[PDB]
């Protein structure tokens, strides 16, 4: 496939509904060589078993909380892939509280804090950790949301966060790109994920979604999955800093609903 | 390829060097079935000998400067592909006074009006013309440039249509996604081809952009050839109605040159 | 006012609900000298008055679609004013047909002749034929609509005129800074005027975006023409080839109606 | 003055050069009350004397880093203003360290934590702790820099905390607007102030942005204080949640330099 020859990480696959899981099966499918990472104790499991069944035995542990989590799993890597070429961050994260009602009022500074930490700052540790081991022609991946560029009723500190994500991926490209590694982002349209179902009125939303998206429906992970490949593959050369619109064209309408 | 079952018209071809023709070579190569059309009397044979080289024996002349013309074109190919799959619109043309020194005191009506009519109405004249000959799952393709969204100095006029050319994009992709169409962009980063050698420093602009480009060097047609085989195909099927950035990240970075 | 000693011609003028009413009426109260234009005969009389009512007796015919009449209508102007301080467009048009209904079906090469050439080559057109009599620290300001940037039902053609617009902005900007003159638009959110009379539910739309701004309420002609007197006045100096939206924030958020 | 009987808090004063100071002065000629705020001991008195020349006696000590301290100034504040017209936020950080050479290398989990902390957490924090004591009305207004949509040598993390603090601009809004009060940012060319030494060749930069920036000059803290005081008055009652760019054009061009 367009991905045959590239050994690429892919972190945060949770369920087969996950967005990673989508996009893991796509480059499976075009052929790259997979590894995988699980966050804790409860997901293990079920992370070596999709890792089986897309052929993989690579599967390591790491909380993006923590630096030396981060460079440990990247040392264990390395013991099988001396290098590698690029990993797909698929990672996100605010406390409960922080994504309900006004804004203002649920933000507290260890939210925003850890909000920040885990959905912005861990692509570049990520990167930092793993740089030397990059091989040139390499690529990064993160997933980020409209909530960046636009206020979002509930989103609330998730979209400060994910702003934040994009300017690193813009300064996470100009940075590597030099060495050889180009870095993006997809801003994906919403799906119905582990992630999403215990907040809002999400399924109102996407029924909102569905009738004013251009192309008149959600996206899935097998949409996000195929761009993602696309992003990570040698056919995106020309592609880098860029953060692109995965949503059926939703976000670039207005007033469509009337 | 990712394009094999595809039937896809390429416009714009008119030497090895043409940025269409990095876009032919590249859909073929995924098994898209192509077909071309050529400006003039001067371009047939090259063009001929090029569809030749790709496998195609459909050359259909048309210039977008006239409806019949565009129509006629239609009805041939209509003879041969009752449907396709959607077409590259590679056209762009400003009477070459307008694209030097001074913009304000370059342009004029007529210039204005030209660049306008050739770069941006013909997309949509092209969209209108072969509507109900398009296949769901159809994707449309245009190509601009970066003087859409910030003033560089020679571009002038031309500036001014790709911005009208890229908001095209956007109410072409709004109006058609219900019928299942998607309609994208590419802005891609400066290469030396036909259309660029006749005005200003190309050939120092070019070295500019190498050096402050993240990826550090300019992008090729083959890098847009990718992307464009790309977003026209079914692995975009969640992109619609954007401008995508294939120029190295060089418009996501400012003041690298210092 | 901040608008002392400046001269400031004020072109679109047509009922006391026009925008361009809200402006004249900000700058007069901030002390700026007033001119007025005006497209034809039926409106000579009506305009007259209202530049009576603000310390004006400069009042010409300007037909922005002639190159003879712009070019006529500032030697009148130099008459009484060798040099002044700027100008508002405030012009839009595009034929009826044009803005209902499907974009691709109702746009025609014609109309979308007729939306650019009025719509935005009229405002560099005014450039062009006042050039050598601004006077240092002068400023020109547009009117522009969310329409450029986003694909808006109905809006249709006049987005591609709007996009156009907003480039004319930033390329006049750049080419005219250097001789001391800023250039700027304001894409103001949706106000009840006479262009805005039989396009579509504009009264049920006018409801949506009153419901959805963050300032809950529309803007009105006062609203926009503070920003106007602002930005046509040294007081934003610093500013230059801007779009600055006076919407409310309608724009920058997104799905608040759910 | 266009501010006049508005009560504006004024946070960042530590220099006559400082950005917060050219606007507290514009705020005071357009007759708003001033307050002022100061970081530490070490500004007590320098700042005190500031606020005596402004016909201000409100001087209040305030570590955003702090609740407890942000809450306090809001209580002293209180004592002389139950109500209050808005604040000025012109506060940004970053260690040493963390803005100097390859931004993948400089970068620290603790320097991206502490940027975003004080440069944009802080923000959002102030409006937290004074949302009661604002009057209907009412204006936020913060400062950023071009770092945030764009990768910037040596800005480093300040480019993730100030596209943080411009999404926090408008989810502020968002949330704000309802009881009215309108949440704004300033964009603002390079200045040459106290936070700004030590970092690059910032004087070769600026030397950069002063040949190419439209105006042909850099912006000073009077064009940005006028923009501010605009900005905070109902003069710009229809702009909510936006980021003026108040640098001359600069972020608009592109290859002004060749
Ligand atoms: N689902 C959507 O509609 C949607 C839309 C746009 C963007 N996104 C973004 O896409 C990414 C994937 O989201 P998803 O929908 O697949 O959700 P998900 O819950 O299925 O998976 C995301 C992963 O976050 C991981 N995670 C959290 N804290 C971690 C930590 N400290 N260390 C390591 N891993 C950690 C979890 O293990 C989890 O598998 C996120 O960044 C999200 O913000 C999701
Ligand atoms: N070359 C670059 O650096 C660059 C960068 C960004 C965008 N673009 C855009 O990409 C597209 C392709 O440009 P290129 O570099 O391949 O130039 P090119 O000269 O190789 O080809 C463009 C085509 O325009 C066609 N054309 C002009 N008027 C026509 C008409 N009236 N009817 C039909 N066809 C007509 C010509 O036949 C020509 O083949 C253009 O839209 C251009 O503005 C080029
Ligand atoms: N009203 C809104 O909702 C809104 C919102 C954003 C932007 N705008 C823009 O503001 C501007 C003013 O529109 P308006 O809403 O005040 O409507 P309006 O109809 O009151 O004013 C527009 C003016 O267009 C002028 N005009 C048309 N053709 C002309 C020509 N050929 N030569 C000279 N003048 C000509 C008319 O004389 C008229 O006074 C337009 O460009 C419009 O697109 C309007
Ligand atoms: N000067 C420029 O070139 C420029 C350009 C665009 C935006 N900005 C932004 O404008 C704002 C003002 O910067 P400046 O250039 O006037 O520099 P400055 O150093 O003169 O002022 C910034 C203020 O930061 C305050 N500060 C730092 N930590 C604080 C804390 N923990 N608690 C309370 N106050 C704290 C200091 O008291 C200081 O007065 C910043 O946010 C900056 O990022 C500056
Ligand atoms: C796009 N989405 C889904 C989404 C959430 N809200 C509120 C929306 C609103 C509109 C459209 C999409 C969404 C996301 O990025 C998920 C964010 C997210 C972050 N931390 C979380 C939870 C969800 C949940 C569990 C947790 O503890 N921490
Ligand atoms: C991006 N480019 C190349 C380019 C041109 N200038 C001025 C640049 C400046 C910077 C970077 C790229 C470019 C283009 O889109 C080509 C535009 C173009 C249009 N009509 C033309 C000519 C060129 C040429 C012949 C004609 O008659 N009509
Ligand atoms: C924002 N608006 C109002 C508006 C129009 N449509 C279609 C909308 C849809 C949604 C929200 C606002 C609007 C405008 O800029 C006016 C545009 C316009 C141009 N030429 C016209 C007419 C209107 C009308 C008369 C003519 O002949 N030529
Ligand atoms: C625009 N600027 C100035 C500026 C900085 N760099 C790196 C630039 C590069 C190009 C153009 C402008 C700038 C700023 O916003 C100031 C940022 C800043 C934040 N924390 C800091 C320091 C500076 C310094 C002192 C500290 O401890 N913490």
């Amino acid at each position: 496939g367009f991905l045959s020859g590239k050994r690429i990480l892919v972190t945060g696959v949770a369920s087969k509904l996950s967005i990673a899981y989508g996009i893991a099966q796509a480059m499976h499918r075009e052929g790259a060589e997979l590894a995988f990472t699980y966050q804790n104790d409860k997901l293990k499991g079920r992370v070596e078993e999709f890792a089986a069944q897309l052929g993989s035995d690579i599967v390591l542990q790491c909380d993006v909380a923590e630096d030396a989590s981060i460079d440990t799993m990247f040392a264990e890597l390395g013991k099988v892939w001396p290098k590698f070429d690029g990993f797909v961050h698929s990672i996100g994260f605010a406390p409960g509280d922080q994504l309900d009602g006004d804004y203002v009022n649920a933000v507290t500074r260890e939210g925003f804090k850890i909000a920040h930490d885990i959905s912005s700052y861990s692509f570049v540790a990520m990167a930092k950790a793993c740089r030397s081991m990059l091989n040139p022609g390499s690529a990064l991946l993160t997933l980020s949301y409209l909530g960046a560029e636009r206020a979002i009723p509930n989103y609330n500190v998730m979209g400060l966060a994910k702003a934040s994500l994009e300017a690193n991926v813009r300064y996470m490209a100009n940075a590597m790109g030099p060495e050889g590694v180009r870095v993006n982002a997809i801003s994906a349209g919403p799906i119905r994920t582990l992630a999403a179902s215990g907040i809002k009125d999400f399924r109102k939303m996407l029924a909102h979604c569905e009738a004013v998206t251009p192309i008149r429906r959600t996206v899935t992970i097998e949409d996000v999955g195929n761009s993602a490949a696309f992003l990570c593959s040698d056919l995106s050369a020309g592609i880098s800093g860029e953060v692109v619109h995965v949503d059926g064209g939703f976000s670039i309408a207005a007033m469509n609903e009337l």
